[PDB]
């Protein structure tokens, strides 16, 4: 490390920030460490990304991001390049998009189906982007790409097919005149109402359901067919002259031009969720379907794995391809381009494959990615992306990451820097920050009480600092008796992605870790078949539930997934804790004595809530979140705010840290009680009305936790969450840990998805999963206590927990 | 004498343009200068393809979904580039119009102070804070309510809207009104309403003839397009199906609506000859709410402040940042929080002020439309600004930052150039300027010629190294000793007074250019010399004459911002007969104006077409060979060959045609050809192979050979205008007034004709000037290059300095002359040049 090769930063503020500086050295491993809510981000994001974001965008675009002026608090950064965030902020949905377009690789065998790529005898070319789901051109116009139609058929419209027509056969009709209408328009139209549905021939019944058609007949009412037959012959004046509308044609007009509560919902009631019949879930044209690649249509390469399309096109790059001999000589053009094409896409896909994304396919839906496989992606895609001279900043790339891979990730990160980039990563995998060239670790505690540097300075060095909490986890250096089964729920035959008719099963009122290496199969075995089994089976793929189940009676289950999507919903919204925040402002004399009602107090109903907001007290102006105008951030009108309760009005109190809250309603039970909750998950630092889109989702996490802590008034419920390591410190996983020891002992089951092994270590019993990952997984290597898993030939995971139990 | 290892970026397989497959290193961290004559490549390297890819990268992984996509542009066609650090471009791209902003705004400063207007400055009893965002006329809390924040208010009149009241609305007497169906859209539902639609507008009661033209009105009518008023009415009473349903909306209305919703520019124009329009009773023109007006600094308000020179605003607002102003004392105790704010916020403008004044740029006003600044100015500007805007780690690619610059001040850049770099950056520079390339840090030297004779890279490396380089024309003009080869000045045909010029600088000024005989004006950046040449004594001369010249497809200025500041001639006029200004704006602002057409050889090209085996046997005429009428033309870009992406957030750029493929014709067309030749190869041949291909065709060759002549060898007959430097379309311009000269007794104005003209170009430009002084003709051009003003006739030196210590007429007369001359800055360097 040269000296004036470094970044300096003076006086940065932001958020807890407590008015600081670092020196943090360019074109080295940077981790920035430290406790939960202490700092981290705000220094990485909200003060080095934000900042050097800003610079570069008034540069480029002297357009209008520099007419947007409405900064990051901080006085002044020194050599800051240019940077590349690799986890997107806070407060966005993901967009809808795929691993292969997230890498580029969609795009470049879409470039190859065209050049290369089997044309059939006559008809023409297909261009690059017509093999695309998400273009005009490309997709299949039907399902418009997406695959899916949500429509009408037969079974939908006819639940009972053994009815006569007048006897409405024709469940999707109308009801009085409506039915009627039609049922007599077939009439007169030579077909017999009254044989059961079931014994219609077939374009009649595909003709009285779907057809576009509309003919206008004279309808006679209440004559008998036999008459009204003949009263047609006669050319006799009807009564009236009937427009026929096919079952299909009233069912989608209707969904499509009401404002009728349970009209639109009865009508949903004959539309279900089938396959586009068009392109057979293959998202796109017959043009782009009729092109085929050693015998596949780019839809089918798609939903491949990595790990195979890798080895598909590897002939190909290396010329060595069953057919080329007759390929060469016969056509030279193409075969020169297509070896190329195929090189370079391997040379990709490795990159991805040793960071063992080998098993996702290219279709999959960024959506339904991880935090960690999502953000290894696109620390792959850099890798080739070609960018020089920027700082890369990374959020926990090791979310999931199990410790065995931690080393193909160690290594891709010190191939981005050697391509004479920066790199800071927020991180509190003690392995990986083992190995960083250079820590920074924040707050002390977190909040209030953090937002100071700590140390600057190579891993060691934090030896000499007592006070670090990363200090000791990282430094220096009581087991577990494992806890006697209640009994035990089997999941069986569970055949999905990965898994095949896995058996499997579960000991109750006890822990249970679910370890294995990343794409093994944990969470579709825990988090998805496991999960849906649980709620088909109470209140709320194809599995069978069994065992002792009399003895569960509730699923909570803790998604990492935020509270909510709007600044509308928030930390005291979803709690319950508003509610009674509510009750007790409308209880005042104040509120008495104005008419004034119950949650007037709500933000989210018209009444109390001054006008511009219409409640959520953050007016949307990347896509970024600058707060109110002119209710003035509060959300209220002057009245709702002028009641006032020991001090504090509404406004006063939402703004208000838990811990400042718990002081507060001190002699407020159900409140009191409430916060305490959070407190104890370790929440003691948040407003009550900071949004949903603000909290780390490690934090949100941590509140549907908060929740069922003391709602476990009868624990007899099953506890199943993924990672719930999610984006906790050490200091913060021992707490964690704490709260769940307790709640297993009111006799509650915890089946955890787990790539951490500290906590393992702890678990009651154990269940390792595939041996490797994709095709090579979904299988069951080694169930039992830790000690009997940790001894275990087959598995991966085995040696790092021995490694955790000594 | 050394550059640091693998700190090289590594360019290879770079052919982009004429580019020639190539390879060059450029080391970071240095002023890198890139060289040649135009046309041979060094744009299309240094922007084209280094800058150009930093930014396909870097985009990419900043919005990896967004940018991709729309790579319906972006092929950069190279192979490698390593070490390519991320970029900033300080011209924007080529036929990119600069959106409407002000000096203030491209140096940030505007927003510094209404920071300062807002958060201290002077305020009135009664008034609480203003904002600072309420000091900007773009908000709503800053726009004066009255006009909207505009400036004015508009209302809309019988007399603007119809202007010839005697015509049948059919006929179209309602000039307000949109064109095409959106006219007779309008008319068939009066018809329907029983309006008498035949009988001259000024015929009606005026109740009906008001309603019309007037009313805040929609009333959904029935029309049936096509049918007589008579057979429209028993429509109308048996009840039958309407084409269409139609709605109604006043002349008001629409003339309004239009004038509010059009991103369009041709459009809201095409409604402001319907609008009368004052200043705004209540904004006095200031754009602001009273409130904000209120406010004031040292006796100006913000707008007042706005209108001074960098150079006085300064000035007047360091005294508070030294603290040195006049009561300060009693200003910190009775204030002490907003006075330490006051100096800290004033310290800052002055810090960033200087910046932009040791670069010669006091003389700009804050106001200053950026649309009329030079690009040597806002590149300075933006260079300027670059240095406080505090980036680190990149590199700058400017297109000759030095244009405009007088001799002087070169220094000047040239620090701010080296400042730049030293705050952690890679300049990459293109540049003719002989001064700034002698010091630069490395050299890439491109192609030996221009377009299929370029695109190689002669050298790259170190400046002294260019001197080894046989094929470098600009290794020859680098180091060419003082060639004493003297210029014996031409006699005066005549004379030509301006007298009492008055704008700008220039008060009352009196001057008299030499006639049939190159005069250059020299002077320093900000002097005068513009406003002297290319405004006062050119609007002096087109009032002088029937013709307003600046033809009608071309617009000039946004109302107001150039002057009316007028002055008088008198001389020898009548020995003038036409004026004819030359400037770098385009020949076109759309891929519709190519060459050919500018010139009207295609006229010809066409005609040719139309005596083919094919033109006679299906019914082809020069028409079905037109690209601006259906027909032969292809009709998805409508052929302009090209369509655009607006959909590109940053700087909307063009891209071929995606139906016809850049081509312009449908495939029926393009099936004919003429001496082997389709009607695209022909749009397609360069100005060289064209005059091969008609040797014989005498209306082409002659007008091509004045385009070869003037340089443009390279360009494609069918080139987009969009494509073109400005310095290519002055060059065109040129090459059609050499044409029709076999007369006498014009006179040409240029303003600064050596734009982006490598030393090897001036030379047969001039050349080619000097052809029509002999022709008898006279041409007076700004000058900044004494390379040039060396073979004037006669020189006329401005200001002395810039701005307010400048627009005075400090020394004339020969150059030989002028070289000698008292207090002129432009007195040295002509002497240096001359010997
Ligand atoms: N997006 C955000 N908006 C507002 N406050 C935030 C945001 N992110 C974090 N904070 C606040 O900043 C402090 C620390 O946050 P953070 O830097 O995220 O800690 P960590 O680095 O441990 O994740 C807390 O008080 C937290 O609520
Ligand atoms: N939502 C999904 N859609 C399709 N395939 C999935 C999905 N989730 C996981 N997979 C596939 O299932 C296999 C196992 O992955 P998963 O259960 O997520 O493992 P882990 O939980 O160990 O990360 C992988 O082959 C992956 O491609
Ligand atoms: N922006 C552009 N778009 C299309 N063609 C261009 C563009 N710039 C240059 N060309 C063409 O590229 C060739 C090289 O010229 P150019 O890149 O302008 O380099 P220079 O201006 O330094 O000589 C010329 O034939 C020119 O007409
Ligand atoms: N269009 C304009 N609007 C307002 N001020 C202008 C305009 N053009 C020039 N000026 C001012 O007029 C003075 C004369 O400058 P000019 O003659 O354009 O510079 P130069 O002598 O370098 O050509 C300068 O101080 C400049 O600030
Ligand atoms: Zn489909
Ligand atoms: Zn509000
Ligand atoms: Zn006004
Ligand atoms: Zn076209």
């Amino acid at each position: 490390f040269p000296d004036g090769g470094f970044v300096q930063v003076r006086g940065a503020r932001q958020h807890n920030l407590k008015d600081i500086s670092v020196k943090v050295p360019r074109d080295a491993l940077v981790v920035f460490t430290g406790v939960s809510g202490s700092g981290k981000s705000s220094l990485a994001f909200g003060t080095l990304y934000a900042e050097a974001q800003r610079r570069y965008l008034e540069s480029v675009s002297p357009y209008a991001r520099r007419l947007f002026n409405q900064v990051p608090d901080v006085d002044a950064i020194d050599g800051l390049p240019p940077a590349v965030a690799l986890q997107q902020a806070r407060g966005t949905p993901t967009a809808r998009s795929s691993v292969g377009s997230v890498t580029t690789l969609s795009n470049l065998l879409r470039m190859l189906y065209s050049r290369a790529g089997d044309y059939p005898p006559g008809q023409g070319i297909v261009y690059a982007e017509g093999f695309s789901p998400n273009t005009p051109e490309g997709a299949c116009p039907e399902c418009h790409g997406l695959g899916r139609v949500y429509t009408v058929t037969e079974d939908s419209m006819v639940p009972d097919p053994s009815l006569t027509i007048r006897e409405r056969a024709v469940a999707a009709w109308p009801q009085a005149w409506g039915g009627q209408n039609q049922r007599d328009i077939l009439v007169t139209l030579g077909i017999d109402v009254d044989v059961p549905w079931r014994e219609l021939p077939e374009e009649t019944r595909h003709w009285i359901l779907f057809t576009d058609e509309q003919p206008v007949v004279p309808v006679y009412p209440g004559l008998t067919p036999a008459e009204t037959q003949r009263a047609l012959k006669k050319k006799m004046e009807p009564s009236y002259m009937g427009t026929f509308s096919s079952a299909r044609r009233h069912v989608l007009h209707t969904f499509a031009n009401t404002e009728s509560a349970s009209m639109k919902k009865r009508v949903q009631g004959y539309m279900i969720s089938e396959e586009c019949p068009l392109c057979h879930g293959k998202r796109l044209r017959q043009e782009a379907l009729n092109v085929t690649f050693a015998g596949l249509d780019i839809t089918e390469l798609s939903r491949l794995p990595l790990a195979r399309v890798s080895e598909l096109l590897r002939p190909y790059a290396e010329e060595r391809e069953p057919g080329h001999a007759e390929r060469v000589k016969n056509r030279p053009e193409q075969a020169i381009a297509l070896q190329r094409m195929a090189a370079d896409l391997v040379k990709r896909l490795d990159v991805l494959l040793h960071l063992g994304l080998g098993y996702l396919g290219l279709d999959r839906s960024t959506p339904t990615l991880s935090p960690g496989e999502l953000q290894r992606l696109r620390l792959a895609t850099q890798l080739y992306s070609n960018l020089f001279g920027v700082v890369y900043v990374l959020d926990e790339p090791s979310a999931g990451l199990h410790p065995a891979d931690t080393e193909a990730l160690l290594s891709a990160l010190e191939n981005l820097k050697r391509g004479g980039n920066s790199l800071f990563v927020v991180e509190h995998d003690l392995d990986v920050i083992r190995r960083a060239d250079w820590l920074v670790d924040v707050g002390p505690e977190a909040g209030e009480k953090g937002g100071e540097i700590l140390y600057s300075g190579p891993p060691e060095g934090l030896k000499h600092v007592p006070e670090s909490q990363t200090g000791q986890y990282l430094f220096a250096d009581e087991p577990h008796t494992p806890r006697e089964p209640a009994g035990w729920l089997e999941l069986n035959g569970v055949t999905r992605n990965n898994l095949d008719n896995l058996d499997v099963r579960f000991p109750l009122g006890v822990m249970t870790s679910v370890t294995g290496v990343s794409g093994s199969g944990k969470s579709t075995l825990v988090s998805q078949a496991l999960v849906d089994a649980l709620a088909a089976h109470f209140g709320q793929g194809s599995a069978r539930l069994g065992g002792d189940l009399a003895q569960i009676t509730r699923l909570v289950r803790v998604d990492q997934k935020p509270i909510g999507r709007t600044p509308r919903s928030n930390m005291a919204t979803y709690t319950g804790l508003f509610d009674q925040v509510r009750k007790l402002f409308a209880a005042t004399p104040l509120a008495k004595k104005r008419g004034y009602n119950a949650g007037r107090f709500s933000f989210n109903v018209k009444g109390g809530r001054c006008e511009h907001c219409q409640g959520e007290g953050w007016v949307m102006v990347p896509s970024v979140y600058a707060p109110c105008p002119v209710c003035h951030g509060t959300r209220y009108n002057a009245e709702t705010l002028e009641v006032e309760y020991r001090g504090k009005n509404i406004a006063d109190v939402l703004a208000l840290t838990v811990d400042e809250a718990h002081d507060f309603f001190a002699d407020e039970s159900a409140i009191f009680r409430a916060l305490d909750t959070l407190r104890e998950v370790g929440l003691g630092y948040l407003r009550l009305g900071q949004p949903a889109t603000e909290l780390s989702g490690g934090e949100a996490q941590r509140i549907k936790l908060a929740t069922e802590l003391r709602r476990s008034g009868r624990g007899g419920t099953v506890y199943v969450l993924d990672e719930p390591t999610t984006g906790l410190h050490p200091a913060d996983v021992e707490r964690l840990q704490r709260q769940l020891v307790k709640l297993v002992d009111a006799g509650n089951t915890v089946i955890a998805v787990e790539h951490k092994m500290q906590v393992v270590a702890a678990s009651d019993w154990v269940l390792d999963i595939g041996p490797g990952a994709g095709e090579d997984g979904g299988r069951l290597v080694a169930q039992g206590t830790p000690a009997e898993v940790a001894q275990a030939a087959g598995s991966v995971t085995a040696p790092y927990l021995r490694a955790a139990l000594r």
